[PDB]
């Protein structure tokens, strides 16, 4: 089955791209934050 | 557990080993290489 978590990381580096692309960099920087704790979590261990 | 997506885990737990050990040089360029490899594994491609 899919990960909805996956999903969420797909979806805001995409969103991150999209805010860069109007110059929104201070929202760009929180949202890296966010891909980067989405992906601490996605790629933990789950055994 | 395709192997690209493999790969980006790796790396992960391969930072969290050198941040475990205090290698910060270490760290800054895994993080470097796991970020250029996260954009390509999940852009969503034509
Ligand atoms: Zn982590
Ligand atoms: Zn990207």
């Amino acid at each position: 089955s899919g990960s909805p978590l996956a999903q969420q990381i797909k979806n805001i580096h995409s969103f991150i791209h999209q805010a860069k692309a109007a110059g929104r960099m201070d929202e760009v920087r929180t949202l890296q934050e966010n891909l980067h704790q989405l992906m601490h979590e996605y790629f933990q261990q789950s055994d």
